């Protein structure tokens, strides 16, 4: 039978389900490490025991343990990213989606989620692998791992709390696809690994670390990179962090060893509970647990390490959305609402730029005002709530990403980048929030190709070129079936809009801003 | 004889002179102080003795001591601003243009001239005022005073070089005016003063010096403030220089004493052929002798000055030109030639930044350069060249002159504010300098009246409209007859354009530039 696989680690039992009036294969729930629960709450992963006897995959895993978004109850654009499994420390699964019948020996797209690395869950609708594995013809895989104080709490030094462990957790699911895919007719020769926002980070970071290159073959990137200013801290930060997460529980201080088992002894919702009191800064798009700097994971700095070629040589397709701010600006900056259309006030604006730029002095604040405002009229609640917007994309998505990629174009084999900037039509979310973090998500999983989903004509045809793109990149290093998406090298740095009309070739995305983020503003905070 | 007119110094005798096919009585060279020569030469000037007999006033005076533009040996362009009398220490005398026959009692307009308070002539053809006397009835004066070291070396505490003696001779220019006037027909209670670049900055100083504010009823500023970076430096600063240019002339410099009578002994030439060697910096639109903050013709820093409104309340009319900084890049940054269309590579444009900023870090050099830089096409020469044009101006003349009229507004009793952006049609500059820093003067001065001049019948119309609005405001305190060139305020900030075409109506001039260079710069020079 189709649905029963032989693997390294036993025997699994899918399940038949339906797509687009045929079906395919789907073994859900996978186990592909110990649960790391009790004691092994903050450890590494340990591989899973095998077992005897038959796994039965027929149905989605559990989540693991995270924030829950509770600001608009039963509204679709927030509760569509959170866990719809109940949580459970024991989460850490993988999923399958293989074509029927099985390939002997395909392409393999291996899907990381990415809320912030607090937030996440393999089995949202919106990451339904059927429609991609059908349509494409390739063997879809999405991993988990822990998120929040239980997979990025580092006391650097403790083998207790290392740190990184969700990226571990990601690392063996990896080994697992590597050595184990072959059964499901995936080829472990061809895999891509690909996720969005943290996803995308994370996919950079297994570019970068050397423990992590050898398992998979190239990368897709969706708005995220692995130098965004939110997705790593140095171990010194991480441990007042976790110095503070047990300050805020009434633990005892006076070693790691004592923080760390008070932290052990906790339900895993009296962490979340307190979570975002440790940030350090008032902020926005900025997290409590995130990977940290710790010369193992990443031997040096993310900075020197892109500098000097120390990363897997590859092909990557990378991009970003047109307006990457608006969802931390709802939910967090004064001035901005989900029913209104939004328009904010000069003092909004100043008070919103102080949150996008935390680690800012005045001058630094100063700078970042004068470049985004329109001083022949400064007044303009549209301009400023824009400018605003701006702000925040192009501080934490686009610039670190535009940065990533001509460092990484000088030394690799291959870069294809994208620029998506198409409004869906069915989107419930208002208008000013535009091409929203998150939403070409559902483009790239074929959603549109569904008629109870309502897109329009053109846009289920958007998804179908989206979804050959990737999947044609994971199989052959190029987008391109041999209108054409052009490399994007050093030299041209040409990149191509991804939305309903014909394709548009473009060069040197958002250069004037990025010259400012990426060369000019930390120049400013480092002199002064 | 409507040439004889009888002063309190004296009997002065004037010429006759033809305009436009009728005629108006001029009297020229008329002294109206000592001769500044000896050891007067650094000394505050002296009121000029009365005479008894007749002074002959048929003939220009000679000019002041100055250097002399030899870069375009017989070229026009150059040479219209040169001396073109012999020149003298001995050259404090004034001209008047008096509409015939004699008027009893009309309005005064006296010409301060302005080559960067080192050079400067009342007699250049350019300067003749018989056409705007004679077409606006209007008596016309222009002084001199002394340029470069003779009117500026300052050794503050010394009473025998205090510096800003150029200043006190415009003064005591404007003290005979004020007590002799009426007895050529002009109206000493309706004087307005007028100066381009260093004459525009001395017109604001006096609007600001206490002792020469009851001189003179209104103003008029053209491309120059008195807070422009090149208009002023410190005691100390003035110090240094006069000890440096003493150390090129290999003097004694044990006291300020022995300093003063070494350079006393020393011809004019001697001190000229070795001014531009005391400037601190290697730089651009920077003059070695200028006026001083010294606590007595200022009695504070220009800026606390303004911003308590300390200075003269009465109405303004100012403004600058389109490409204030050509002149200056010519002739002193590489990469710019006067018969090439001197497009700039990216290198010279950073060494034309440097140049231009003499002041700053390299950070501020660096906020500079992106704020000019179009990164999308960086290496455009045309663009480049454009940019270096709009930094020099920006910085020189265009935002001090904005940061001076928003002060002045706040308390002010009527501002006009232009744009002057007509590039003439017999310019003999080339084409890539533009609409060149002094070339709004032949307008104001009526040159275009003359056919020979080889000016366009537009031309001719729009020197018309320019003389009629500098001589009605002069009249009245408004450039308007009782089309609309409305009053500047502070809330709506408007300026027309000046030019051949219809008048058109702005607001906020180049207000996001000189936000950077008045508010931001400054900060960050400052910061770090
Ligand atoms: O797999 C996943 C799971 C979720 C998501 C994606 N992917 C991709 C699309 C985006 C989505 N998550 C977007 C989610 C939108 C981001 C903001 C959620 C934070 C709310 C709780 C904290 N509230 C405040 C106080 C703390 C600081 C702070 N900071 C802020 O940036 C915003 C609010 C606040
Ligand atoms: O009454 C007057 C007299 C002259 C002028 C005007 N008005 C108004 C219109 C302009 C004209 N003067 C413009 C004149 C154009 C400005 C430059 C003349 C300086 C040349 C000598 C010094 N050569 C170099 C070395 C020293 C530093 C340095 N710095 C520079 O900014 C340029 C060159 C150099
Ligand atoms: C597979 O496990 C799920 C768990 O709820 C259950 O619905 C299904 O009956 C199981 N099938 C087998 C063969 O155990
Ligand atoms: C990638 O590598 C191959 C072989 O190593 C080389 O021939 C090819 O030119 C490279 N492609 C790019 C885009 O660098
Ligand atoms: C006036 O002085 C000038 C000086 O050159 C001379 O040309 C003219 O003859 C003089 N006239 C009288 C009346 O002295
Ligand atoms: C100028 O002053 C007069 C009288 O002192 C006043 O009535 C008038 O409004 C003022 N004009 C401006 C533009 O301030």
């Amino acid at each position: 039978s189709e649905l029963l696989v032989n693997t390294k680690s036993g025997k699994v039992m899918g399940t038949r389900v339906p797509v687009l009036s045929s079906h395919i294969s789907a073994f859900l729930g996978i186990p592909f490490a110990e649960p790391p629960v009790g004691n092994m709450r903050f450890r590494r992963p340990e591989p899973k025991k095998p077992w005897s006897g038959v796994w039965n995959a027929s149905t989605y895993p559990n989540n693991c343990q995270q924030y829950v978004d509770e600001q608009f109850p039963g509204f679709s654009g927030s509760e569509m990213w959170n866990p719809n499994r109940e949580m459970s420390e024991d989460c850490l699964y993988l999923n399958i989606w293989v074509p029927s019948p099985r390939p002997k020996s395909t392409t393999v797209m291996v899907w990381i989620y990415g809320g912030g690395f607090y937030s996440g869950s393999s089995t949202l609708d919106v990451y339904n692998g059927k429609y991609l594995a059908y349509t494409e013809e390739v063997v879809l895989v999405s991993l988990s791992y822990r998120v929040g104080a239980f997979g990025f709490l580092a006391l650097h030094g403790s083998q207790e709390a290392p740190g990184n462990v969700g990226l571990l957790d990601q690392r063996m699911a990896l080994q697992w696809v590597h050595d184990n895919i072959q059964f499901f007719g995936g080829d472990p020769k061809t895999v891509t690994i690909f996720g969005e926002s943290a996803g995308g980070a994370s996919v950079g970071m297994h570019i970068l670390s050397p423990g992590s290159r050898d398992l998979f073959r190239r990368a897709i990137l969706q708005s995220g990179s692995p130098n965004c200013p939110w997705a790593s801290v140095s171990v010194a930060e991480g441990r007042r962090r976790a110095v503070e997460l047990g300050r805020n529980l009434n633990c005892n201080l006076n070693s790691d060893e004592e923080l760390i088992h008070c932290l052990r002894e906790k339900k895993p919702q009296e962490l979340i509970d307190v979570e975002w009191n440790v940030l350090p800064f008032d902020s926005i798009f900025r997290f409590s647990f995130v990977p940290v700097i710790d010369g193992e994971f990443f031997p040096t700095s993310l900075e020197s390490m892109l500098n000097s070629g120390n990363f897997k040589k590859t092909q990557i397709l990378l991009g970003v959305n047109k307006d990457e701010g608006s969802f931390f600006l709802l939910y967090g900056a004064p001035g901005f609402s989900k029913d209104s259309e939004s328009k904010i006030s000069r003092e909004d604006f100043m008070s919103g730029v102080k949150l996008s730029v935390p680690h800012a002095n005045d001058l630094g604040l100063d700078a970042v005002t004068l470049q985004y405002t329109d001083w022949m009229d400064d007044n303009n609640g549209i301009k400023n709530r824009d400018g605003l917007d701006d702000i925040v994309g192009d501080h934490n998505v686009i610039c670190p990403l535009m940065h990533f990629v001509n460092k990484y174009t000088k030394f690799g084999n291959g870069t294809y980048l994208y620029f998506f900037n198409h409004r869906a039509s069915n989107l419930v979310w208002p208008e000013w929030m535009g091409v929203i973090h998150g939403y070409e998500i559902e483009f790239v999983f074929g959603l549109p190709l569904v008629k109870e989903l309502n897109y329009t004509a053109e846009e289920e045809a958007l998804s179908r070129r989206i979804m050959h793109y990737w999947a044609t990149f994971a199989k052959t290093g190029n987008p391109n079936e041999p209108s054409k998406w052009p490399l994007f090298t050093t030299k041209e740095q040409k990149f191509i809009d991804l939305n309903t009309e014909p394709m548009k070739v473009h060069q040197r995305l958002r250069v004037q801003m990025c010259v400012f983020w990426n060369q000019f503003l930390p120049k400013l905070l480092n002199a002064t």
